């Protein structure tokens, strides 16, 4: 399958100054975690594809980001970056190379983590295109903004397996998992 996953707060606020415009969630941290890492195939990988300036946000220490096959967009790098699996020069390349045969056989979910400028590239796909949401039910102060969620075409899916749908909260900040659909 092919799935967004996103933090955002209230007023669809998603960075602030190249940073998150939150302090730290801890349970939003494991949940990315979990969901970008855990294969629903016994013997192969998730494959997370992430903009260049979300590569380089990383900790050195934490990159790769650890049991996944981590591809990186530039259209200016001319070969991976230090410590990532691949790189590729368009959203385009990136959805064909999973194609091929010997990535096909390796890889189960692809998992766009970001940043803004790869969210937007990624909402303009056209077929089966799942989006996990974490609402971070408060407002903060944002200068990058996630593309709206079209009901029309998206459907919030009452459940999903291995997702908490109740509100959650840290330190007086709610916020809550959420899984849309769409199928066009
Ligand atoms: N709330 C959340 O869940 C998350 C929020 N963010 C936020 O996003 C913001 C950063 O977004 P942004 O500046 O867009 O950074 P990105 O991580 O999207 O990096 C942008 C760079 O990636 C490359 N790139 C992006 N899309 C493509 C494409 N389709 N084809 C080829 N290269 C591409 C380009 O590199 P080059 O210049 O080399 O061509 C571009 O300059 C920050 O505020 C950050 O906190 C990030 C991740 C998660």
């Amino acid at each position: 399958s092919l799935n967004c996953i996103v933090a955002v707060s209230q007023n669809m606020g998603i960075g602030k100054n190249g940073d998150l415009p939150w302090p730290p969630l801890r349970n939003e941290f494991r949940y990315f975690q979990r969901m970008t890492t855990t294969s629903s195939v016994e013997g192969k990988q998730n494959l997370v594809i992430m903009g260049k300036k979300t590569w380089f946000s990383i900790p050195e220490k934490n990159r790769p980001l650890k049991g996944r096959i981590n591809l990186v967009l530039s259209r200016e790098l001319k070969e991976p970056p230090q410590g990532a699996h691949f790189l590729s020069r368009s959203l385009d390349d990136a959805l064909k190379l999973t194609e091929q045969p010997e990535l096909a056989n390796k890889v189960d979910m692809v998992w766009i983590v970001g940043g803004s400028s790869v969210y937007k590239e990624a909402m303009n796909h056209p077929g089966h295109l799942k989006l996990f949401v974490t609402r971070i039910m408060q407002d903060f102060e944002s200068d990058t903004f996630f593309p709206e969620i079209d009901l029309e075409k998206y459907k919030l899916l009452p459940e999903y397996p291995g997702v908490l749908s109740d509100v959650q909260e840290e330190k007086g900040i709610k916020y809550k998992f959420e899984v849309y659909e769409k199928n066009d």
